[PDB]
C-alpha cells in the first residue's frame, strides 16, 4: 500500500529560476519523475501554488531545468465567487496527490506517470453546481540563484537568445516550443522540442506572451483527465500523439497501471518488515530515488537507463556511468528487474567494437560517461561524453543479479558476449607487464597524449607551470625531484577508472600531507607514480597503464571472472566455464600471495618493479601510502583466505583504522592523505560500506557488520529525515555531502535495509 508512505522525501517547491540552486549547484528541490519520463513535478508550497504542481521540471537532453513556477494551475469560480480552498498535498511512491476542500465545491487531484514521455493528472471534482474552471500559467523569467538567492540579472532570454519559447492553443489545451540552444553545459535542445498540454474536455485558451489563461464550464461533479508531456524530437512529438489521445479515451487504464507497478515494487521490495518504521521508510525513500532516476531512451542512448541524480548539476539528462550503473541494476533486479536489465543494455549498447572510427585499438572497451550527445570525436556537440578511462568491472556480477531474480536464459545469452568482450579488453590494453592483473589507467585521448603519441604532465614550482610531454621525459623529472608537485591527466584518469578520484593509493596527496610523511622520516619517491605505454608489436598505441597493479580490480576482475564462469555454465560452454574458474584462481592466489601484506594485516594495492620479487609478484605491497577500502575488496568479492580476512576484519574494526563514527570510509585515519572532507581519502560512501559489510559475513563476521550497520543507522546525518539521500559522510561527524538525489547511495541503503537492519 502506497498510502502507507506519504512524503518521504520533500517533494515541495516553488521555483523562481531556470537553475533555482542549491550551494553545490544542483536543483533544491525534488520533483516527482516516472517511467523514465524527461519532465517532472513538484507538490505545492501553500496558497501561492495550490490548484497545480508548480515547477515543471525539464530534462532538456543532460541537465535538468525548470520552466514555469505556476503552469495549468486551477482556480475555481462559482456565480463569480473564487472559491477559497484549504489545501492538504502529499507525495506517496509513484504519485503526487493534492486536496482542494471548500464547502460546496471539493477538488481531488492524482498525478501519475502513463507513458515514458506522458504524465497523466486526474483532476476529480465534487460539486452541487456549475462551475467555471480557470487554468493559469506562466514561464520562468530569472535564470539563476543559489540557496533562493540570484545569482546575477542574467534572464533566461537573455542567456539564450534563440531559445524563443513560445505558448501556443489546440481545442483541447495548449503547448510550449523551444528554440534549437546548444548551450554545452547549461541547456541542450533539438529546436524541435515541446511540451504539450492535452485534456478530456474542450478548454478556451488565450496567450498573452509568455503566460496562458485558459476557461471551462462544468454542469457539476466531473472528472477530468490532462496529459503533459515533454517530447525532445520532431519524431517524439509525432509518436506520442496516438498514446495521449489512448491515455484520454481510457485514462483508468494507465492510473491502474501504475498504481499496481508500484504496488509490485512495494511487495518485492520491503522484504523486511522486521526493519524499524524510520528504516523501512529509508528504503521507500530509495526505491522512490531510483527509479525517479530511470530515464528511457533518448539521442545516442537507446535503452532505459539510470544516471546518478536527477537533480544533479552534472547527472542529470540521460548521462550514464558503468559502476554506477552495475550497482543500480544489482539492488534494482529486486524490485524493478526490467529496467535493471534495460540499464545494463545502455551501458554495453556503447561498447567499442572493432573497427570503430575513433579508437579501434580499444575493441571491448566500456565508455566512462554515455548520454543523449555524442562528443565531437563521434560528431556531436556532447561536453560530456568522456572515454578516457572506464570503470571496474562489476558487469557480470550485475547481470547475474538479474538472472538470479527473474531466471531468464535468454539475458545470460545476450549479455555473456558482451562481457567477454570487456574482459578482454583489461588483459589486451591494462595488463603491461602480462602477468594477467590488470593495472588501472588511461586511453589513447587527446587529454593524455599528445597526437604523435606523448604522455602530457605538467611541472610545478612556485608560480611557475612548465607543460612538458614524453614518458622518457616524466621518467627523468620524477628521478631528479625538481618540483613543488606535478598534474598528470593520465593519473587523473586512472583514479577515475576505479571510480575512486584523486585516492590516495595512486599518488594524490597534498603538499601539506607530503611534507608531514617527509618530516616523519618516508620518502618523497614513495608517493610518485610511474606510468608505462602499452603499444602492440606492430607500434599501435593502446593506451597507459599506471605501474601499479591494484587489489580492488584485481579482487573485482576475480568474482567477474567467477560470474562468466556461471554463466557459461549455464550456457553449456564448459570449456569457456573451465577457463574462466582457472583465471579466477590464478587472481586469488596473485592476491593473496602479492597484495596482501601480513604484517600490517591489510591488502594494498603493488608497484610493478623494475624487477619482479622472487615470489613473482610485480613488486611489494604499497604500505606507505596508507590503508583504504580497496583492502577489503577481496573479502567482498571471495578472494581471500580465511586467514587473510581474519586479519582484515580486526584493522576494519579498529577504530584507529576505520572504526569511526560513521565506519568504513574510503581512507583509514592512520593514512598520510586522509581529509575528512575529501571524497576518496576519508570521507565514507554506502558502496564501500556495504561492500565492506558483506566481506565480513562472508568470512564469519556478520554479527560485526550488524553492530557497524547500526552505528550507521544512527549517526549518519539526515537518515530519518525528509530530505534528498546524498554521496558521502564525513566519518568524524556524520554530515553529508554531494548531489542530492544520489543513485547508487539509494542502492545500498536499500541493500543495508535488506541485508543488515536486522
Ligand atoms: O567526466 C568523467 C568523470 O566524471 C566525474 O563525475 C563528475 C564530477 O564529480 C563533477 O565534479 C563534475 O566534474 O562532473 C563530472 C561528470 O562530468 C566522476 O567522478 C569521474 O570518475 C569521471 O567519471
Ligand atoms: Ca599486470
Ligand atoms: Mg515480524
Ligand atoms: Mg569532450
Amino acid at each position: 500500500n502506497a498510502d502507507n508512505y506519504k512524503n518521504v522525501i520533500n517533494r515541495t517547491g516553488a521555483p523562481q529560476y531556470m537553475k533555482d540552486y542549491d550551494y553545490d549547484d544542483h536543483q533544491r528541490f525534488n520533483p516527482f519523475f516516472d517511467l523514465g519520463a524527461w519532465h517532472g513535478h513538484l507538490l505545492p508550497d501553500g496558497p501561492n501554488t495550490m490548484g497545480g504542481f508548480p515547477g515543471v521540471a525539464l530534462l532538456t537532453e543532460e541537465y535538468i531545468n525548470f520552466m514555469a513556477s505556476n503552469f495549468d494551475r486551477l482556480t475555481v469560480w462559482q456565480d463569480g465567487k473564487k472559491v477559497d480552498f484549504t489545501l492538504e498535498a502529499y507525495s506517496i511512491p509513484g504519485a503526487l496527490v493534492q486536496k482542494l476542500t471548500a464547502k460546496d465545491v471539493q477538488v481531488e487531484m492524482t498525478l501519475r506517470f502513463a507513458t515514458p514521455r506522458t504524465s497523466l493528472l486526474e483532476t476529480k471534482i465534487t460539486s452541487n453546481k456549475p462551475l467555471d474552471l480557470v487554468w493559469d500559467g506562466e514561464l520562468l523569467e530569472k535564470l539563476e540563484a543559489k540557496e533562493g538567492k540570484p545569482l546575477s540579472d542574467k534572464t533566461i532570454a537573455g542567456e539564450y537568445p534563440d531559445y524563443q519559447r513560445k505558448i501556443s492553443a489546440t481545442r483541447d489545451g495548449l503547448k510550449v516550443t523551444f528554440g534549437k540552444v546548444r548551450a554545452t553545459w547549461d541547456l541542450l535542445t533539438s529546436g524541435e522540442s515541446e511540451y504539450q498540454v492535452h485534456k478530456s474536455l474542450p478548454v478556451q485558451t488565450e496567450i498573452n506572451g509568455n503566460r496562458f489563461t485558459s476557461k471551462a464550464h462544468i454542469n457539476g461533479s466531473t472528472t477530468l483527465y490532462t496529459t503533459y508531456s515533454h517530447l525532445l524530437t520532431a519524431q517524439e512529438v509525432s509518436k506520442e500523439q496516438m498514446q495521449i489521445r489512448d491515455i484520454l479515451a481510457r485514462p483508468a487504464f494507465y492510473l491502474t497501471a501504475s498504481q499496481q507497478r508500484w504496488e509490485e515494487y512495494l511487495k518485492k521490495g520491503l522484504t523486511n518488515p522486521d526493519a524499524t518504521p524510520e528504516q523501512t521508510r529509508v528504503a521507500v525513500k530509495a526505491i522512490e530515488t531510483l527509479n525517479g532516476n530511470w530515464r528511457s531512451p533518448g539521442g545516442a542512448v537507446k535503452f532505459n537507463t539510470v544516471t546518478p541524480s536527477v537533480t544533479g548539476r552534472w547527472f542529470s539528462g540521460n548521462q550514464t556511468w558503468p559502476w554506477n550503473t552495475w550497482k543500480q541494476a544489482f539492488a534494482m533486479a529486486h524490485f524493478n528487474p526490467d529496467i535493471a536489465k534495460e540499464n545494463i543494455r545502455a551501458v554495453f549498447s556503447w561498447q567499442i567494437q572493432p573497427g570503430d572510427s575513433v579508437r579501434p585499438q580499444d575493441v571491448g572497451f566500456v565508455p566512462d560517461l554515455i548520454a543523449w550527445n555524442l562528443s565531437p570525436e563521434r560528431g556531436g556537440d556532447g561536453g560530456n561524453w568522456n572515454e578516457r578511462n572506464t570503470k571496474p568491472s562489476l558487469a557480470a556480477w550485475s547481470v547475474m543479479e538479474v538472472y538470479n531474480v527473474t531466471q531468464d536464459k535468454t539475458w545470460v545469452a545476450e549479455m555473456y558476449p558482451k562481457l567477454v568482450a570487456y574482459h578482454d579488453w583489461w588483459l589486451r590494453n591494462r595488463d603491461h607487464n602480462g602477468n594477467g592483473v590488470p593495472e588501472y589507467g588511461a586511453t589513447r585521448d587527446k587529454a593524455h597524449n599528445t597526437e604523435s603519441g606523448e604522455m602530457l604532465f605538467t611541472v610545478k614550482k612556485g608560480d611557475k607551470e612548465e607543460t612538458q610531454s614524453g614518458l622518457n621525459n616524466y621518467a627523468r623529472v620524477v628521478e631528479k625531484g625538481q618540483y613543488d608537485s606535478l598534474e598528470i591527466p593520465a593519473q587523473v584518469a586512472a583514479s577515475w577508472e576505479s571510480g575512486r578520484d584523486d585516492a590516495a593509493v595512486f599518488g594524490f596527496i597534498d603538499k601539506e600531507q607530503l611534507d608531514k610523511y617527509v618530516a616523519n622520516g618516508g620518502k618523497r619517491s614513495d608517493w610518485t607514480v610511474k606510468f608505462a605505454e602499452n603499444r602492440s608489436q606492430d607500434g599501435t598505441l593502446l593506451g597507459y597503464s599506471l605501474l601499479q597493479e591494484s587489489v580492488d580490480q584485481a579482487s573485482y576482475m576475480y568474482s567477474d571472472n567467477h560470474y562468466l564462469a556461471e554463466m557459461a555454465t549455464i550456457l553449456g560452454k564448459p570449456e569457456e566455464a573451465k577457463r574462466y574458474r582457472q583465471l579466477a584462481q590464478q587472481l586469488a592466489d596473485y592476491i593473496n600471495t602479492c597484495m596482501f601484506d601480513p604484517t600490517t594485516q591489510f591488502y594494498y594495492d603493488v608497484r610493478i618493479e623494475d624487477k619482479p620479487l622472487a615470489n613473482g609478484c610485480a613488486g611489494k605491497p604499497i604500505v606507505e601510502r596508507g590503508k583504504g577500502p580497496e583492502g577489503w575488496s577481496p573479502l567482498f568479492n571471495g578472494a581471500a583466505t580465511q586467514a587473510n580476512a581474519d586479519a582484515v576484519v580486526k584493522v576494519m574494526l579498529d577504530p584507529k583504522e576505520f572504526n569511526t563514527f560513521v565506519p568504513l570510509g574510503t581512507a583509514a585515519l592512520t593514512n598520510p592523505a586522509f581529509g575528512a572532507d575529501i571524497y576518496w581519502r576519508g570521507r565514507v560512501w554506502v558502496d564501500q560500506f556495504w561492500f565492506g559489510l558483506k566481506g565480513m559475513e562472508r568470512y564469519g563476521y556478520r554479527d560485526d557488520a550488524l553492530k557497524l550497520a547500526d552505528t550507521f543507522f544512527r549517526h549518519a546525518k539526515g537518515l530519518t529525515a525528509d530530505g534528498p539521500i546524498q554521496e558521502n559522510y564525513n566519518p568524524l561527524t556524520g554530515a553529508q555531502q554531494g548531489a542530492p538525489n544520489f543513485s547508487w547511495s539509494a542502492a545500498h541503503l536499500y541493500m543495508l535495509y535488506n541485508d543488515f537492519f536486522r
